[PDB]
């Protein structure tokens, strides 16, 4: 049992919300909040730059120094790093972004840093201004993910798109 609440059950593991990932974090402050990262850590926009923002830019600055000294992650690649007043640590995963051109079959990959965690609050890799179709990021997540995964999902439309489309 965990504090979770209001999640639609889509698999045996995978629980799905119309939520703000950032509200959803300072609500469980689960252990395990999941970034939608690129290898050099820019938290500009997005999923990032909301997570970042909540943090007064702690993320940053703690993400400044681990490429200062690791360089950048690998697409399909992910660090653990802290998760400052969200969580108790943040995995940074980097997805394909289509629209800079990289390999959608990198996907699966990102999703498989998940099965090193029991717990997380995630988003749908690659969806959003990362250019995939998410319906394929849920798909590849349901078919990848063996740990619990609990997805939040901001656009109210999307969400209801996701439900309905889900086999
Ligand atoms: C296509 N239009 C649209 C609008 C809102 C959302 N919301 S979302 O699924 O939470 C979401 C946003 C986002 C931003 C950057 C990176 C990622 C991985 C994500 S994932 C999704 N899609």
């Amino acid at each position: 049992v965990n504090s979770f609440s209001g999640y639609l059950k889509l698999t045996d593991n995978v629980y799905i919300k119309n939520a703000d990932i950032v509200e959803e974090a300072k609500k469980v402050k689960p252990t395990v909040v999941v970034n939608a990262a690129n290898v050099y850590l820019k938290h500009g926009g997005g999923v990032a730059g909301a997570l970042n923002k909540a943090t007064n830019n702690a993320m940053q600055v703690e993400s400044d120094d681990y490429i200062a000294t690791n360089g950048p992650l690998k697409v399909g690649g992910s660090c653990v790093l802290s998760g400052h007043n969200l969580a108790k640590h943040c995995l940074h995963v980097v997805g394909p972004n289509v629209n800079k051109g990289e390999d959608i079959q990198l996907l699966k990959s990102a999703y498989e840093n998940f099965n090193q965690h029991e717990v997380l609050l995630a988003p749908l890799l690659s969806a959003g201004i990362f250019g995939a179709d998410p319906i394929h990021s849920l798909r590849v997540c349901v078919d990848t993910v063996r740990t619990n995964v609990y997805l939040a999902v901001f656009d109210k439309n999307l969400y209801d798109k996701l439900v309905s489309s889900f086999l």
